[PDB]
């Protein structure tokens, strides 16, 4: 099956691979079974989680199945609507991709 | 009344000081009306959007009102649970807060 996504591992040596999902579901765990394994990882459940593509609608998803949870870092759009703001977000007023040189971004904490 | 959150520029100078958040409504933008004014930013809407504490439940909120919109930055915990999944996301199956030397990330990428 065609590849649909791909993963880069962050702060790895210069060189690291991209990981294809040629998969309808990539299963991430310490478990030598999972799809990307970590077994030297003890930090890593069993079965950690699992990505997975939509065929219908093409949404990808991710499930956690882990004893801890997982972690995910996500920039939202917020266009004329509301949206909950959270100690540790980050506000950008202006965000440019290709050059965050123009970025106006704040972080908030609450004080309570 | 007191200050129930504050929010801070990144990317500036050392010193760069915390704005505190002592009225239940701020609102952001370019008019200099604004109580967190950008006078001088052509790419900040008049109005860009207001962050609101309900008296009630005390949830914050950003509302935005700009033309082209407001990006925030998350940092989302899935526990068992699932969760959409975004080019540019980055999937932490390891984190520990100022101690990114543990954490295992993974940057997320769609091919289609």
């Amino acid at each position: 099956m065609q590849p649909w996504g791909r993963l880069l591992r962050l702060g790895a040596e210069e060189g690291e691979p991209h990981v294809l999902l040629r998969k309808r579901e990539w299963t991430i765990g310490r478990r030598r079974g999972c799809d990307l394994s970590f077994p030297s990882n003890k930090l890593v459940s069993g079965d950690h989680c699992r990505i997975v593509v939509d065929e219908k609608s093409g949404q990808v998803t991710l499930e956690d199945t882990s004893t801890s949870g997982t972690v995910i870092n996500k920039l939202k759009v917020v266009k004329k609507q509301t949206c909950p703001l959270q100690t540790g977000d980050v506000i950008y007023l202006v965000y440019r991709k290709n050059e965050p040189e123009h970025n106006v971004a704040y972080l908030y904490e609450s004080l309570s």
